[PDB]
């Protein structure tokens, strides 16, 4: 239905098949029946309201790293009881907002952090529901920068030092301690050493729980990959399956922070060839990397596809921006092309949108969706938003 | 007097010191005295409204590679006659604006660009001043994805096919072409490459006159570094001698597009800590990658000074991002800081704000100036601009 919809609608702009992102948060659902769980998307992955909102009636809840989120989250419709708020940066205004709203707990990552909280759950005289996130030192076996379970990451903390701020939560009269928790990496092929993290810290648990520190979640975050490169994806009745042996003599609520994994292939890159050029070729595109980080920041390949039905070469993918860095597929192979064919670039919405930018001066995209159905989620921006807030300045 | 600051305005922000704006752009109009030249401002590296006005008032020129780049400018003060358009990807509508706009030149890259360009303006009724990037084939030997004045990247093009595209842009009645052009690379610390790209151009260039060509400018591009790292820069004196001894025989306008040289030591990104966490040691700051992409994107050094006058250890400063990429510098050396303490990275004027996201649901940054008086030249955003175009589709 391509057709229709170039006619209304110009390029470079995000297009999502809504029925995937619902099959996929379905699957996590259903992939643990046999106990307790909650299913919390991790929102960094694609923010979007619309995408919030069918999560939110499909009683999803949310992985937060911010009041942003936070917001974000209780405006599309996910409980509060069903938020998890993270992040190793949480400024006295997120916790004290994050307290007021009664989600299901903060996941501290600094005994700093943990002293904080409880000196403004005082003095708003409540009792903080908490988690900790302990670092099992596990190597996630992917990129350094999307890597964290290693103690050179600063995400989480070593068992003894988290046995104590445990400690600590369960002494004072304004902290609870209610979970463990655990991320070790995005982006993971490789499931042992998401079981080996999870054996380890059910052991630390299983400790906690006979120290007096009464459980009542486990949290695996998220870290799933995608099948980028065709490349064979961690099967989720073999995930649970994992989790619940390592889980053995533990009745807990079992927390999976999901993010990429639920809405990485419903969001394709639609974009317009603008030029041709010529020993290498070079096919440019109307998207760049402002549109679309990951090829640039972690050497991501997404697959490209061509739209339009139209001698297959070698060459360079490239977008508008100044820099070298704005190719989004080097020698990859495609029929000739010729100006105002369209292509898509696959497997973008996880991560594409929500760190794009306005580099170069290019307004943010059109987000479409597809509910079978074309509807707007998310406005073009004008050329006059890029400088709204330094008019006044003027 | 960072205390009246920090009393009326939260962190993180930029803060810009426009004395040094314009300074370094005033050392570039006088470097070329002994002939007529035009220092266009690549926009790229900061587009702030405030700052293309000050440089505006200096009767500077800009160095655009979108329509809303050219729009800024415009709005900014500078002169249409100052503005030059790059750009390996501008669209038909960036195209026929610019010519309508009356701007210097449109600096083609593609054959099929100049094609493109033709068919607009003939229809216009203009004949469209032109200038042709050529691709000289030189490492400028700088990081990869800011070098761009080798074959292997998209920019430019070889001799042969400029001469083509020349003659071709000659022989049309709605082309015009004025100016050669290249730009091999940013952030370069060696003067060599450079003056090797001056001279083989220069020596088309006399090839490009001898065959009817009608050339004006001579337009040298950007790419002088800056020291992130103390490192030795580039003198304009020496570059400037240089530019000229490969200039014999041409009696052309010589036009520069400094960049980063010109705002990247005025700016600074002031941030405040929030927790120091611990064998590794962690200082955990208010700002995140979203906010200074750099130190991910090309590994990046910056340097981070204390402004709280406050036993110096190793440390990672790192921001609130859920990502490991998510850290401003690695083992760097500073005192034992607490919970409110303040700290600037340096030199981030640069391709700083400009590549700045909202990643993680965090408001892009307010941005202040001072002029010898401090005032706000971009407001902070506010929390609810994250989504407002994304309302109308829940
Ligand atoms: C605490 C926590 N929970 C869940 C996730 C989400 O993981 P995922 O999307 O299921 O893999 C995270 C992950 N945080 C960082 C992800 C960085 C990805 C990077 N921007 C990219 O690949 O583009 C988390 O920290
Ligand atoms: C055509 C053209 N003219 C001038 C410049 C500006 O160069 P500079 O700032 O004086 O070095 C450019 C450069 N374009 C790409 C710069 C990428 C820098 C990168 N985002 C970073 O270092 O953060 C140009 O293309």
């Amino acid at each position: 239905n391509y057709e229709e919809l170039f006619q209304t609608h110009k390029t470079p702009f995000y297009l999502y098949d809504f029925d995937k992102i619902k099959q996929a948060f379905l699957n996590y659902k259903e992939a643990f029946k046999g106990r307790k769980s909650l299913i919390c998307y991790a929102l960094k992955a694609n923010s979007n309201l619309s995408i919030l909102s069918l999560l939110a009636h499909l009683e999803s809840g949310a992985d937060c790293v911010s009041i942003g989120e936070i917001q974000r989250a209780l405006k599309a419709g996910i409980k509060p009881y069903r938020i998890v708020f993270s992040g190793v940066g949480k400024s006295a205004f997120e916790i004290e907002q994050a307290l007021k709203l009664n989600i299901l707990f903060l996941n501290v990552e600094s005994f700093m952090e943990l002293k904080t909280i409880e000196t403004i759950a005082q003095s708003l005289g409540i009792k903080a529901r908490i988690s900790i996130r302990i670092n099992p030192n596990i190597d996630a076996k992917t990129h350094p920068y999307i890597s964290t379970g290693l103690k050179e990451n600063k995400f989480g903390v070593g068992e003894k030092e988290a046995l104590e701020m445990f400690l600590w939560a369960k002494k004072s009269a304004f902290l609870e301690p209610v979970s463990v928790h655990f991320h070790i990496g995005s982006q993971l092929l490789d499931l042992e050493p998401i079981i080996e993290a999870s054996q380890k810290v059910a052991k630390i648990a299983k400790s906690l729980i006979a120290l007096g520190i009464d459980l009542r979640f486990f949290d695996v975050g998220g870290g799933i990959g995608v099948s980028y490169e065709n490349e064979e994806t961690i099967k989720l009745y073999d995930y649970a399956q994992g989790i619940l042996n390592a889980l053995q003599g533990l009745d807990l609520t079992i927390i999976c922070e999901p993010g990429r994994s639920i809405v990485a292939e419903s969001g394709e890159l639609i974009t317009q060839v603008l030029y041709e050029k010529k020993n290498k070729r070079f096919v440019i595109v109307d998207a760049g990397m402002n549109d679309f980080l990951r090829p640039s920041l972690y050497h991501a390949k997404h697959a490209i596809r061509v739209i339009t039905p139209s001698e297959i070469s070698p060459c360079d993918v490239v977008g508008p921006v100044c820099e070298s860095s704005d190719t989004f597929l080097k020698d990859a192979h495609l029929p000739e092309l010729e100006p105002g064919d369209k292509i898509a670039i696959e497997k973008v919405g996880a991560y594409g949108s929500s760190m794009a930018s306005q580099y170069n001066s290019r307004p943010k995209l059109l987000e479409l969706a597809l509910e079978d159905k074309i509807r707007v989620i998310r406005k073009r921006e004008a050329l006059e938003d890029l400088w709204r807030l330094e008019e006044e300045g003027l």
